[PDB]
This record gives structure tokens, C-alpha cells and sequence, in this order.
């Protein structure tokens, strides 16, 4: 009793082997009853943030930031303020603030507090900070915690592949979602590696795209956000191919279902549907992506060059060198000249 | 003997004896101690007004003297030559620079002013305003006369810079900055060549007068006389008049174009296509290459020419220049969107 795996996965491999179905209820009684000054409790946090344990999590992060254990305390401290962070309690310019105050000492939240910055730029969508922050990261100098060392891993293999597919880099893109999912057993990340390889074939192989996609259903089946988002990509995919669609969202107000609604009664003939589903975007309130992709379907439906101008104004904006080639190829097909498109691909936005 | 700083003795020399400057100042420069200050201070004189025949000596005698202060200042001064002649490159030039261990703070600001002309030159703009704003004149505190100078350098540089950002009232502002900051002939006469040029696309006369009154300070000097002669040959192709500054007899790519430009300008094509095939087999610098792109887009209606040009003032982050080809395109019925999408984006 009380006596601890040196490495954290022992146990993690065990529950999920012997016991998959019960793998929350085992270990939310387990790591809450860890002293929180050890490694295994150090671990626990990560394993909780990994799957998104919150519940996990915030009862560790409490525990290690009024222990003694410096190193607890300082996990507990940086986590707090990736949680406070990835839920807008903070801003970004007092988290840095908040890391800054704390001198990290350890080389695993020197890591971490670099991961939950470049978490919050890829939700935000900005992506042109992300290359420099993300080469920062040397997870060869953790030596103590290999859970940390693999799980940390995982995440820059999701993350390197992420920005991957933003540059249009392809094939690394599926590279390093393929080490990603060969390096983990947790979930969250085999989801996301699913969606980007599958994203990753969009324009280049409808088979595999639909493939990964299934099988990134298959795995998050009783997860309703994960098991929408793949129907969502799935959706997006019978689109980009002008397929019949069973996958679209006719009762649904997000900008993304109606888009793709939009999307594909234009690849029918179906304008009048079509400027109705777009008069129901006017009315909503779009971001840079989301505009670059409004200016994408109204282009199409007026086939008017202009709206194709101003998506690539705005796919530059957020420094998306991957879905570009859509209104890129619509303006081909208008005969625009090859020498400005070569000029549009390579001029870029800063 | 000699005076504290340098300014008493170029000042006199100026207030009496204004004819024979060139003559007495070779002269005395070439009788100082090269280890002393005011020596220092006639290498800084005799670049900044071009008299490579008095550098070109103080050079070779600092270089080679006792005295590690002289040794340092000949040292970039040389290097500054050897770049601006093509003698080396720019990479050779920077890795000589950090090799020399730079402990002045004038030499510290001359490194960065002889990159900065270096830059201007070879038409590689973008780098400019981040290396200018390094340079720290309060530094350099105990040569006054040589902080002075790079003063008026750096107004002139800086009006440059705003010229090429097409930013073009602070241009002429910071061109009559350096015009009060200073009695030397070169500065004066690079300042009312900045403010002219800051003129072309706008006002024929007043871009005429500065070249005039530039000439009529310096049409004495063939380096000079020449200078403006170029930027009225530019000027009344710019505007597509007659144009009676144009050089007949020169091979130079500047003088090239300028004769391309005037035959398109008029409908003779194959005199200009006759130009554009000899200017095909010259190196071109960023600048020169879009100059070049412009003219045979005009000469052969092409819109894919006038992209390329655009393309590279882009490179050279020629905002000015850049006007030029975009004019086209609109007349061609160019979509404005498009333009002002091309105008935000960047090269990088």
C-alpha cells in the first residue's frame, strides 16, 4: 500500500488492458489517492490533462500547489494556468506574465509551459508564432519522468503534424502523425492523428481520407464532440469531391454546417437553396477562416473573381497554405493567368 | 598642431578660400600625423565628400601605423571601399567586419552606415530600416566633427529609406533635415536629388527645379553633372515627354532602360526591343530586373512582364517604383481587388 511504480505507465498499460471499460472510475481513484509529493502524482496529472480528466486535474493541481514538494508544486502551477488559459479566465499576455513569475526549473514544465502556449495559438488559429515556439522544445533533457518524456512526445508529434498540414507540407504532415500514433494509447491524440492524416489526403485520395476519417469514428463512437467532428470532416470531404452527401447537418446554425449545406447544393445546381443558405451566413457573424471560406462559396455561386480575391485574402490572413488551393484552382478555371497565381502563392500576408 | 575638432579648419577653409577647397585640403590631410585625431576626422572628411585620392592615402598610412585606434577606423573605412567596389562581396565584407573586434563606437556606426549603402545600391531594401534604427550617434562623443557627419549621413539614408517606402513627405522632410545639417557638397546634392525623385509621380516642375538647383551647385564635377543628368532623363520618360537627357553612348544599364523607355514611350518597338535584347545579357540586380520586367511589359502588352516586375520590387521592397507597373495593370482593366491584394501582401 502506498508503494508506486517508478514509471506511471505500468499501472496505465494494466488498466487498460485488463479493465478498458473502466478505465476513468479505476483511475480517478487511484491517482486521487496518490501523496501528491511524488512522481506518480506528478504523472496522474499529466495522464488527467492528456485525456481531459478535468475532474482528475483540478483536485491534483489543488493538492500540488499547497504541498512542499517544489516539483509538485511547480506541475500544479503551470497546469493551473494551461487550464485558466484554454478557458479564457486569463489572457494570453498575463499567462506568459503568470510563467515568467514562476522560474521554471524543471525541464518538463519548461516543456509543458511551452506546449499550453502553443495549445492556445492553435485555438485561436494563429498559426505563424507556432513554428518558432514549437522548435523550442527539447524534451531530451527530461530524464526523470518517462511518462512525461512519451506523453510530452505524443504531443508534439500531434502538434508538428497540425502545423504540418497548415504549411501544405503533406507527407511530413502524415509522418508525424503516424510516429504520434505509433508512440500512444490515449485516445485524444489517435483521434486527432485520424482527423489530420485523413484531412492530410482532402485533395488527393477521397479513399483514404474517408478511410482514416471511419476509423477515427470508430474510435470515439460514445464521444459525441470527437464523433461529430468526424462526421463533420467526413462531410467537408464529400464536398471537396462533389459527391452525394449524406453527412450534411440540416438542423444545425454553426457556420461550418451551413457552409458545407451551402457548399453542396452549389456543386448540385442548386442556386436558389444556395443564396438562401448564404443569406442565412450574412446574418452571422465570421472570423478570418470562416470568411475566407464564405468568399470561397459566394465566388462559386456568382462565379464572380473577386470573391475568389478576397478568400485568398483572407486564407493568407491566417496563413492556411493548405485550403487556399481551393478558390486558387476556381480562379485556374476562370483562365487567370499563371504568372499571378504563382505571385499569389508566393507573396504572403505578415 | 592641431585643433580640437576637425570643423575649425573645414570651416575656415570654406569661409575663405571656397575655390581652392579640394586643393589646400589634399594638401593638409596628406601632412597629418595619421596616428592623431584630426586625422581620423580627414578620413571621415575625405569620404564623405568623395575625395578617394586623400581616403584612398589615409587608408594605406592607418592601416599600416602604430596607433590601434587609426588602425581600426582604416581598417572599415577600407573595407567600406573594397565592398562599394565590388572587390567583395557583402558576406566577406560583414565576416571581415566581425573579425575585426570593432571597439569605437564610430566604427561601430560607420559598419552599419557601409551596409546600409551597400543595400541602397544593389536595390536590397527590406534589411534597411532595422539596421538603421541600430545606429546610436550619442555615442560616439569625443569627435564631434565625425558625429556630425554621420548625422547628416543618416538623415540622407533615412530619406532614402522613406522614398522607398513611398512614404514621401517624411521623405522631403528628412531630406531638408540633412540639407540644414550641412555644408558638404555630396550630402547637399544627394538631398535635393532625394526630393526631386520624391517628385516624380507627382509634380514635373518642382522635381525638375530640385535637379536644377542640384546642378546648379555641382554641374562643376562630372560625377555629379552626370547624376542629374540621369534623374531628368528618368523624370521626362516618367512623364513621357521629349527627352533630351537621354546618354546615346553608354552601355550602363540605367542609361539602357532610359532609351528603352523613350522608344516606347514614342511607337518605335523594335528600337526599343533592340535595347531590351542588349539589356537581356546583363546581370541585374532585384531592382534593375523589375525596372526591366516593366518595360517589356509595356513593349509587348504582356500582363505576365508587368507581374514579374511587381514580383520584384517586392523583392527589393521597392514600394515607389512599384507604382509603375501597377498603373499599367489598371489600364489594362486589372480587378482593383486583385491590385490591392498584391499592394498588401509581401515578399519575405
Amino acid at each position: 500500500d502506498g508503494k508506486t511504480f517508478n514509471e506511471f505507465s505500468s499501472i496505465v498499460n494494466i488498466v487498460k488492458s485488463q479493465y478498458p471499460d473502466r478505465e476513468y472510475e479505476l483511475m480517478k481513484d487511484y491517482c486521487l489517492n496518490l501523496d501528491v509529493k511524488t512522481k506518480a502524482a506528478r504523472s496522474a496529472l499529466e495522464y488527467a490533462d492528456a485525456n481531459m480528466f478535468f475532474e482528475i486535474e483540478d483536485v491534483l493541481i489543488d493538492s500540488m500547489i499547497s504541498c512542499s514538494n517544489m516539483k509538485s508544486k511547480e506541475y500544479g502551477k503551470v497546469y493551473k494556468i494551461h487550464r485558466e488559459l484554454s478557458n479564457s479566465v486569463i489572457t494570453e499576455f498575463e499567462a506568459v506574465k503568470r510563467l515568467g513569475k514562476l522560474n521554471i526549473k524543471t525541464p518538463e514544465m519548461n516543456s509543458f509551459s511551452r506546449l499550453l502556449l502553443l495549445y492556445h495559438y492553435l485555438s485561436t488559429g494563429n498559426f505563424s508564432p507556432m513554428a518558432q515556439l514549437i522548435k523550442q522544445i527539447d524534451l531530451s533533457e527530461i530524464s526523470e519522468n518517462m511518462y512525461i518524456r512519451n506523453t510530452y512526445q505524443t504531443r508534439v508529434h500531434v502538434l508538428m503534424s497540425n502545423i504540418k498540414l497548415n504549411e501544405n507540407s503533406l507527407e511530413e504532415c502524415r509522418e508525424y502523425s503516424k510516429k504520434a500514433l505509433e508512440s500512444t494509447n490515449i485516445l485524444r491524440f489517435q483521434v486527432f492523428s485520424y482527423l489530420t492524416i485523413g484531412n492530410s489526403l482532402l485533395f488527393s485520395n477521397y479513399e483514404l481520407a474517408q478511410e482514416n476519417f471511419l476509423k477515427g469514428l470508430s474510435i470515439s463512437v460514445q464521444n459525441e464532440n470527437y464523433n461529430m467532428i468526424f462526421q463533420q470532416a467526413l462531410c467537408f470531404l464529400n464536398n471537396v469531391w462533389r459527391k452525394e452527401n449524406k453527412w450534411i447537418n440540416f438542423e444545425s446554425d454553426s457556420i461550418m454546417d451551413l457552409q458545407e449545406q451551402a457548399h453542396c447544393f452549389i456543386n448540385f445546381n442548386e442556386n436558389s437553396k444556395a443564396k438562401e443558405v448564404l443569406d442565412k451566413l450574412d446574418l452571422l457573424v465570421h472570423n478570418d477562416n470562416e470568411l475566407a471560406m464564405h468568399y470561397y462559396l459566394k465566388g462559386r455561386l456568382e462565379q464572380n473573381k473577386a470573391c475568389f480575391y478576397s478568400s485568398i485574402e483572407y486564407f493568407k490572413k491566417s496563413n492556411d497554405k493548405f485550403l487556399i488551393r481551393l478558390p486558387l484552382l476556381e480562379l485556374q478555371k476562370m483562365g487567370e493567368n499563371q504568372k499571378l497565381l504563382e505571385l499569389l502563392l508566393l507573396l504572403e500576408h505578415h
